[PDB]
């Protein structure tokens, strides 16, 4: 019998996906051929293990998949290693944090508040749990980062590791000093690219790769792949060591059909129009943060040189939770953001998170940013109406999914 | 662009899934709905959090594909609480120690050697790593748990929780001797039912709900549905507690089209169909068992309660891997395990887990096992040979996959 009831459910998400204007930064839509793969019977096989040194026979053909997945990976990003079985950027960075470090020992991450995530410190994650936290954040005026304030912390507290990444910081890394702040102090640089990963890819962001010990990434978000984790290094001794970490430390068996998912996504990041793609997301993100501006909205940083941007609220007396739900009224769905130096707690926070990647695969282009920014700011000003919720949705139905 | 030399390598695994006899314990084969579910368009959300309680806006549908997956793991397995949010079984039985330990803390599991899994214990896994372990295992007499024994390590080392369960047991487990036992130190008592999953839904297999303090579990093997994790408990307080754990505790965004999968999963278990394929499973091994006793094998125990067994090779002169490597050269494929206190070091070992579960989903039947049974011996005995291997190819193509 067919599940007709779950069937309808995702019939109604497709619906919801093509008429509303995803704008959360960590969204995007992934192609048809990334959800064959994906939906494969590669899931019918427990392939513990690593390729030529599996737990189980029959993995011939499966090992093949996996080592394509590595050998692009590897290809797109300029390694020497890469692990594509994490089943998520949180496994990936867990996986990497006890391989270096030794429950009790010094991490040093950004400030949740300043845009670090959730695997950077946070005292309710395993990161702040099991690892002694020390933070860095962002200057009161520019709101950027200040490189001799994180040199600072790092000579006073003496992290074992110490991460660069975020998931809602707008500018661009400095990962050869942030290298050089931990050599001073013998520390390991673990970068967490998950956000930018795909403008590496395209050459719109400075790699990391060279600098850091270590990188993670999720293989969804920028780079527009499966859900899903991934690790790099250029140095493949210290490759050996975390492989063990994924396999058999943290993980049971790999989700093969994922990894196969992984494969094309590297495939699509590798072709001419990936750059096309990633230049256009760029360019939507500064241009609609510009239009926001001119309607009188304060863009944290004042601008960005990457695919979101954080809007603080606090001059418009709305609190972020606020925002997103009047947004989310009309079909337009971003999702509440601490900004930096934020007065109202977490649940509230006063400001919203918004990001280009997922519009601009359905073709939107900057020049149709004003008339997103116009959507924006009437919601914001007049609230949820039936009009504008038709408005957002003709817009949208205008532009197809993949 | 089509990825066509990975969508080539898919078509090469999927004949050889085909072409072959699957007789690996933990392997099954999902229906064509579980996959296209997974394939969906559902992987394109961020749903961090909890039905009604999420970080992003977006969610209305999401949450009732949720919800569904959770209120039918409550009415398929007798449970007042679900988190179906775990990527594998190993990150649900994570997130439970976790809830239930600090690091330091003392873990009770069976033994890898006598049918453990790696994380109830293993050394090279987090089981291991954060927490001192006590392992338990097999008479050399009896072949089976002593429940005197058990009680004796769990007085003298008093650990904090003690995990019921194992990935090569081949009979019942008594969950309230377990229950008493760990009643009686004042520990937590964790059953792992992963590998048994499908049995209990089917009734066919006792079910520890009201036994043990949590349940974790996967939610493919047995339960023939998408690789992932479960947990359910009869106690919604200490629930709570556990979904904090999952997340933020240990996981991001979950996967939200594998929950779709998880749900119809749960579906074609509720059906009928569904304790008629579980008889079946466990008549085919428990028939086959004897097939191979009568061909000159002596099984573990002498038989099986469940969809697997041992076989004890000794009586033939074989180890497990020149088993291992003759069955997986005519297309069968099985794993090397060892017996009670086998005379082989681990990595050879004098035996075999054999399971019927994804030969069953093909259409296996009782009266087949006996044709089986003597492939099996031929290979054994005659090794390789092209005859015999498309023997077995024939059969398996007889028998059509879902």
């Amino acid at each position: 019998k067919r599940d007709e009831a779950l069937f309808e459910l995702i019939a109604l998400e497709e619906k919801r996906q093509r008429e509303g204007l995803e704008l959360i930064a960590s969204e995007n839509f992934v192609s048809k051929q990334v959800r064959e793969a994906v939906g494969s019977v590669l899931t019918n096989k427990y392939a513990e293990g690593y390729p030529g040194a599996r737990y189980y026979g029959g993995c011939e053909v499966i090992d093949r998949v996996e080592s394509l997945a590595i050998e692009r990976a590897k290809a797109l990003f300029g390694a020497a290693w890469a692990n594509v079985q994490p089943h998520s950027g949180s496994q990936a960075n867990m996986a990497v944090y006890m391989a270096l470090m030794e429950p009790g020992d010094t991490l040093m991450g950004m400030d949740l508040a300043a845009g670090g995530h959730l695997t950077h410190g946070s005292r309710v994650n395993f990161s702040g749990k099991l690892y002694k936290v020390v933070s860095y954040g962002v200057r009161p005026d520019t709101e950027l980062i200040d490189l001799e304030e994180v040199r600072r912390l790092a000579l006073e507290h003496r992290p074992k590791v110490i991460v660069a990444g975020a998931s809602a910081y707008p500018r661009f890394w400095d990962f050869k000093a942030f290298r050089e702040i931990a050599d001073e102090v013998g520390a390991y640089l673990v970068v967490d690219m998950a956000h930018f990963a795909g403008l590496v890819a395209a050459g719109l962001h400075p790699n990391p790769l060279p600098y850091a010990h270590v990188v993670t990434s999720t293989t969804h978000k920028t780079l527009r792949g499966p859900r899903g984790g991934l690790i790099l290094s250029n140095d493949p001794e210290l490759g050996k060591r975390i492989d063990k970490l994924i396999f058999p430390g943290i993980q049971g068996g790999p989700l093969e059909h994922v990894i196969a998912g992984k494969a094309v996504a590297f495939f699509e990041a590798l072709q001419p129009e990936f750059k096309e793609y990633s230049r256009l997301v760029v360019e939507n993100a500064k241009r609609l943060a510009e239009e926001l501006a001119r309607r009188g909205y304060r863009i944290v940083t004042g601008g960005t040189d990457n695919h979101l941007f954080l809007v603080d609220l606090r001059p418009k007396g709305l609190t972020g939770k606020e925002a997103e739900e009047r947004l989310d009224a009309v079909g337009i769905t971003v999702n509440k953001n601490a900004i930096p130096f934020d007065p109202k707690p977490p649940r509230v926070t006063s400001g919203i998170r918004i990001g280009t990647p997922a519009i601009t695969t359905r073709g939107f282009t900057p020049e149709e940013m004003p008339l997103v920014a116009e959507l924006i700011d009437r919601a914001l000003l007049e609230g949820p109406s039936e009009a504008l919720r038709e408005e957002v949705r003709r817009l949208a139905l205008a532009h197809p999914m993949p």
